[PDB]
């Protein structure tokens, strides 16, 4: 897990978990009533095992390759006889509780706000699965009207958010271009505070350190310092508005 | 093989083929018109691997071990996943003629008469299922006929022939009886001449030796001579028989 993408390895986990618990939602009467129109045939009536290959001709960008298609084929037939009816007892739930500590000191250093609407509603999901009542449940909760959004059509969902990138280009362009009245003083000391204030400069909360994550030190992030995520893209141009800030007067910018 | 009683051996072995082969027949109409009512539940619609033990308590005699229902579960997950959807070409197409040419073996020296209408019913659906243009299928059923039978009742089905064992014991019991009228001597003969036909002698087509069998040398069957089948049971009736008519006088019983 030290190999793979920060992306990968903070959606697949969750994805791992419900795989490994095989977890299935309450068939309410409009999913019965609902499943018979979608398949084509009867919803129990056909076959799943040969069915795993079935790769449309417009959704393809990177078809899989022969190895990988190998290794997925003797994995189906290697762990689910297995697994299944004589599950091992002390390597699974030793996987279920790392991964569910994992996701639990990941969740606290990022403050609920991790990386990915996808991603976040997953973990909501898994950690509902294991506690219906708790804490970390209602503040996954909370945090969910931090992402819909209103436009000239109907409501939206933002990924991410990126007020930080924008604000240092705009602030980038203003300097850049002549001050002809001299009156965006003002406005760039009442973002030039900001910028300051949105440096992240705490270490993520326990051992940050060999947990599968890198040393943060003065690092920026690409939403907002609630997240605590290095990014170097958005560090390079944070130096560059603070480098070309510095040379201006004291008196006109502040401190 | 040559531990286990010789009817099992010969009983499961077509079995033994079917299950490898995994031949299911033609679903014609009556057969789906069929199975609806009488499965309680929707045909297709149930489970099969938690439903493989499920033992009535009245045709129940001989319950089923810990340790036979252990390896028989571990034995289902260690067989169907593999050779199933991966089978080991070599070994399955060696065992499957292995079985077919036992079976073609055995057939040939047993006469096509061979032991248990029921394993003789699947002796040949094993040899049409493998060719059904061919001579031995017309010759195993030619000899259907030879098991019906009818009575006060409807037609019924003879297992086996038992014309030996009964002719010795009324042989027995006629020569044992006194003979009051002494009339009884040509049908004595014309008995006697039928019991010394009805001995085997020759041993079985091929080598019967190292065959999982035993060595036949003057033996005597349950039901008839074409069969060529050991049994202690028999023989020592038929020796009493013939030691008994053996002091009888020649110029009344013959030769
Ligand atoms: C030291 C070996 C102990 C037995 C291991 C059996 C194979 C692992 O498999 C698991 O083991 C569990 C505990 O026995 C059982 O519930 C099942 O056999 C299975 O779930
Ligand atoms: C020397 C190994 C040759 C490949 C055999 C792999 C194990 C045998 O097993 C069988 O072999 C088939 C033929 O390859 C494959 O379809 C599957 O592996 C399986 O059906």
């Amino acid at each position: 897990p030290a190999k793979i993408w920060c992306y990968c390895r903070m959606v697949y986990m969750p994805m791992s978990y419900l795989y490994g618990k095989r977890f299935v939602g309450p068939i309410t009467p409009l999913i019965l009533q609902l499943r018979e129109e979608l398949h084509t045939q009867p919803f129990h009536e056909i076959q799943w095992r040969q069915t795993r290959h079935r790769c449309a001709k417009e959704d393809l960008y990177y078809p899989h390759s022969l190895i990988q298609d190998f290794i997925w084929d003797s994995l189906y037939v290697a762990s689910e006889p297995l697994l299944t009816r004589w599950p091992l007892n002390k390597i699974r739930e030793k996987a279920l509780a790392k991964a569910m500590e994992h996701i639990h000191y990941e969740d606290e250093n990022s403050r609920y706000i991790t990386i990915g609407c996808v991603e976040k509603a997953l973990c909501m999901l898994c950690c509902w699965v294991e506690d219906p009542n708790s804490d970390y449940f209602k503040k996954h909760l909370a945090r969910i009207p931090d992402y819909l959004w209103v436009a000239e059509d109907g409501m939206k969902v933002q990924s991410f958010g990126s007020q930080l990138w924008d604000a240092t280009f705009g602030f980038q362009a203003l300097v850049a271009s002549n001050l002809t009245e001299d009156e965006v003083g003002p406005a760039l000391a009442k973002a030039y505070d900001f910028i300051k204030k949105s440096q992240v400069k705490d270490n993520p909360s326990g051992d940050f350190e060999s947990m599968h994550r890198h040393i943060s030190k003065g690092s920026w992030t690409f939403s907002d310092q609630d997240h605590g995520w290095q990014l170097s893209d958005c560090t390079a141009e944070a130096l560059k508005c603070c480098l070309l800030a510095a040379t201006m007067p004291q008196e006109v910018v502040g401190e």
